[PDB]
């Protein structure tokens, strides 16, 4: 009875824009959903269309679907619901105008100008109180998600979307954007494994685990104070499996302030139970993000 779990939506109600992405199993669009928030008659949503594998997807459409209403909360990737109502089916989603952290990170990285400012962002380089900001948020996405002893397995800021206000959520595209080929490693049966963002325990016994999450959340946090550059770029796919398994760091970002350099060290201890708790890791990066522009000055 997954049906009963998920919101639906008329067809009626949705007025396909124009497309926002491609891929294999479908495409995804801009809209507008009406009569789907009390005071709002007309919203922006993205919206996929299923391309349809028929049984298989279908089954992985409900499932996602399912799961995706169960999860919802302030830092996950917001989810309405789905029209199963006639074909294509759809999933409906919160539009984030930024797009995925990845590419908003690069656009404010360390040359970006006056042009770059906006609504939203300052001009030039995202600020140290941003930056952390950003970080806090995604930490608070996997308090969550641990909480519910959920493991990600693909926690990287291309799956991380940037909405108003810099409000930032976590979500899961599927390995499904040509942009990001680069960031997997491509195994046998086209398995795809982000081994840049995976701990020595991942890559040596495929074990992930909650703790496998904490390891890549201090790579999500090296890609913030990079703005959005690739852990381990200057390494082959091979090179990086030699790095991380025989115990190499990734060093620390210029922007990063050696205090939370430490957060990142201590998400990348070599033995799981070693690591620290993500609870821990967030609570410190909303101490840093709330704290005074006094305190943050002399980091
Ligand atoms: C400028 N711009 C704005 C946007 C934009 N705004 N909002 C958007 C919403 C979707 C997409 N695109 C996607 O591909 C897309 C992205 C994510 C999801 N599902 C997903 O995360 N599931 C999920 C999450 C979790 C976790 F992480 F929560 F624990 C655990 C398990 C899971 F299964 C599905 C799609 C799908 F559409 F394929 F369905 C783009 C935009 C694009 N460009
Ligand atoms: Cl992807």
């Amino acid at each position: 009875f997954s049906d009963a779990c998920v919101h639906h939506i008329k067809r009626r109600d949705i007025v396909l824009k124009w497309e926002l992405g491609e891929g294999a199993f479908g495409k995804v669009f801009l809209a507008e959903c009406h009569n789907l928030l009390p005071e709002q008659d007309k919203m922006l949503v993205a919206v996929k269309a299923l391309k349809e594998a028929s049984e298989s997807a279908r089954q992985d459409f409900q499932r996602e679907a399912e799961l995706l209403t169960m999860l919802q909360h302030q830092h996950i990737v917001r989810f309405f619901g789905v029209c199963t109502e006639g074909r294509p089916l759809l999933m409906v989603f919160e539009y984030m105008r930024h797009g995925d952290l990845n590419r908003f990170l690069r656009s404010h990285g360390p040359d970006a100008k006056l042009l770059a400012g906006g609504e939203d962002v300052a001009p030039g380089p995202l600020g140290l109180g941003q930056l952390l900001a950003v970080a806090s948020q995604v930490a608070a996405g996997m308090v969550y998600l641990a909480g519910l002893h959920f493991v990600h397995r693909d926690l990287a800021t291309r799956n991380c979307l940037v909405g108003q206000g810099l409000v930032v959520k976590i979500g899961d595209f599927g390995m499904s954007r040509d942009i990001y080929s680069t960031d997997y490693y491509r195994v046998g049966g086209r398995t795809m494994l982000p081994i840049r963002w995976m701990p020595p325990e991942s890559i040596l016994y495929r074990k992930f685990t909650t703790e496998s999450d904490v390891w890549s959340f201090g790579v999500v946090l090296w890609e913030i104070f990079t703005y959005g550059k690739q852990p381990w770029y200057q390494l082959s796919n091979t090179e990086a499996i030699d790095c991380i398994t025989q115990g190499r760091e990734l060093e620390r970002p210029r922007a990063c302030p050696p205090e939370v350099y430490a957060i990142m060290r201590g998400c990348w201890q070599r033995e799981p139970q070693q690591r620290h708790s993500i609870k821990d890791v967030h609570a410190r990066l909303q101490a840093l993000a709330q704290a005074p522009p006094v305190y943050l000055d002399v980091l």
